[PDB]
């Protein structure tokens, strides 16, 4: 929770809403560092509750978790601060993008999204909303996991069939719903499960239903997100194997020519 004096902070477009107030693009300016474009988050109340988000968010050290750069809370407006990501979040990314990456770059961005997620369950944190709308991309294609929470610029196609019923959510729930991003990434931002209803989605995957290998996908990438489904949470790969299988994968990219009939 590094506190930024206001005065490097200058405040620019508003890029969407958060559950406290607006997020605005915005350049930051200190001492004997380079001029940055960070995200912030605006917001009153003595509500803690707004400042809670950066104490968690400031455990996290790690190339693909989104970076908080610090916060204001000696001056008005209080403020949380991250870096900015150029090209936003990842399923309109790829949305605008349909078609235009190799599948190499599709599994380097899943690698990434994979090794974020692998830091966090070795840090005991689960996640909950693991989406491709909760990651960023940085303009070298990096991706970083985020949680953008209750925002705008109830989701259970994500969520594991043990956490909708039972609200049990564990990070073998997050390796669920990073499978439904690998989907979502391989799909290029198509919607899980299309235009189902969250009840139909809920009942097809009750009925042990798997969304389908997306067009052009690696068999063996498609298999991983099986393995992600795994009803079982304990059958389901953890997220160093998830990394060690990507990785396998790029060494191996013959292993990706292999696609369904
Ligand atoms: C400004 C901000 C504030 C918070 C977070 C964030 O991800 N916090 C968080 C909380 C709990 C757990 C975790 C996790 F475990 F996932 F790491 C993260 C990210 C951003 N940064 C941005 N927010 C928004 C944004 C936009 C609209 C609504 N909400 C947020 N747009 C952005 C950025 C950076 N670049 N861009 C384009």
């Amino acid at each position: 929770a590094k506190e930024i004096d206001v005065s490097y902070v200058k405040i620019e477009e508003v890029i969407g809403a958060g559950e406290f107030g607006e997020v605005c693009r915005g350049r930051l300016k200190a001492p004997g560092k380079k001029e940055s474009c960070v995200a912030i988050k605006t917001l009153e109340r003595q509500r803690r509750e707004f400042l809670s988000e950066a104490s968690i968010m400031g455990q996290f050290e790690h190339p693909n978790i989104i970076r908080l750069e610090g916060v204001v809370t000696n001056s008005m407006p209080v403020m949380i601060l991250t870096e900015f990501m150029e090209n936003g979040a990842l399923d309109s990314f790829l949305r605008l993008n349909d078609g235009q990456f190799t599948v190499i770059q599709l599994v380097g961005m899943l690698r990434g999204i994979a090794s974020g997620m692998r830091y966090l369950a070795e840090m005991s944190y689960v996640h909950r909303d693991l989406a491709a709308r909760n990651i960023l991309v940085n303009s070298n294609l990096v991706c970083k996991v985020s949680d953008f929470g209750l925002s705008r610029f109830i989701p259970i196609r994500w969520t594991a069939p043990e956490a909708i019923a039972f609200r049990k959510f564990t990070s073998a729930s997050d390796v669920w719903s990073y499978g439904i991003v690998m989907w979502e990434v391989m799909s290029f931002g198509e919607r899980p499960y299309w235009d189902m209803s969250n009840q139909d989605v809920i009942n097809a995957i009750e009925q042990d239903y798997r969304l389908p290998p997306p067009p052009d996908c690696p068999t063996s990438l498609h298999q991983l997100m099986l393995d992600c489904w795994q009803k079982d949470r304990n059958a389901r790969p953890r997220f160093p194997q998830i990394v060690s299988a990507l990785d396998k994968m790029i060494r191996n990219p013959a292993s990706l020519k292999i696609v369904a009939r």
